[PDB]
């Protein structure tokens, strides 16, 4: 359970790094083509291209900041898969590094990528660093705002309680599991003190439903969903 020796040839690191999904603590070492996670029971490697999307959204505890990576392949523990690393910063701490590369590889290789010097709260430094290497967007909180100015809504999902997030374009939830449905995907919505909402897909593939969200959100969750165009009910 060494994490091991310093990443010395990594371009930067972001040491003890609090994911909640999985749940544990990693090295997140930067490099060229890649990255590495580095933990005390487990360990992983990751292409850059196979991060396929990075949402970046403050936490509903007014306290934390998450990244959320989707993975393909998604990332194994065991007999569990990941295909959504979720990381979690508290919202105001900071990094200042210079990325460990010589001049002359900056300015030819990734100028346009990356800063040589950052000096910014922990996870845009994050963000920043991955959007550059890996070429995705970094989807943000879209127009969606509860009824007392929220990015997103308590609710369950299955057994689990967690928190919905009314992105742009997609419903998002965390964290057991962890997941995102384009709006593309949602045949209709059947919604039903709380109620629920069920996001019934297309193509009959079936319906997940986020359950027990309070009353006090029902009319402007479906004001912001019909201005995207879905169905309610």
């Amino acid at each position: 359970a060494d994490i091991g020796e310093v990443a010395g040839d990594a371009i930067v690191s972001f040491q003890d790094v609090f994911f909640t999904t999985p749940r544990g603590r990693y090295d997140i070492d930067i490099y060229k083509n890649s990255i590495r996670l580095r933990g005390k029971t487990y360990e992983y490697k990751l292409q850059h291209r196979q991060i396929q999307r990075i949402v970046s959204l403050p936490k509903a505890d007014d306290i934390h900041h998450l990244l959320v990576l989707a993975i393909e392949p998604p990332l194994r523990q065991g007999q569990t898969t990941y295909p959504f690393l979720v990381l979690q910063f508290q919202k105001d701490e900071e990094t200042e590094v210079q990325l460990n590369l010589e001049d002359e590889d900056y300015e030819e290789n990734y100028k346009d990528k990356l800063k040589k010097q950052y000096d910014a709260k922990t996870h845009i430094v994050l963000s920043h660093v991955l959007k550059g290497l890996t070429d995705r967007r970094v989807i943000v909180p879209g127009e969606y705002k509860s009824k007392y100015d929220q990015c997103a809504v308590s609710c369950s999902f299955k057994a689990n309680e967690g928190y919905l997030y009314p992105l742009d374009n997609a419903f998002f939830f965390l964290t057991k599991p962890t997941l995102y449905i384009p709006f593309s995907d949602v045949s209709m919505v059947n919604i039903s003190r709380t109620f629920d909402l069920e996001v019934v897909l297309r193509s009959n593939r079936g319906s997940t439903t986020f359950a027990n969200i309070s009353k006090e959100e029902q009319q402007l969750l479906e004001q912001f969903l019909k201005s995207k165009n879905l169905r309610v009910k």
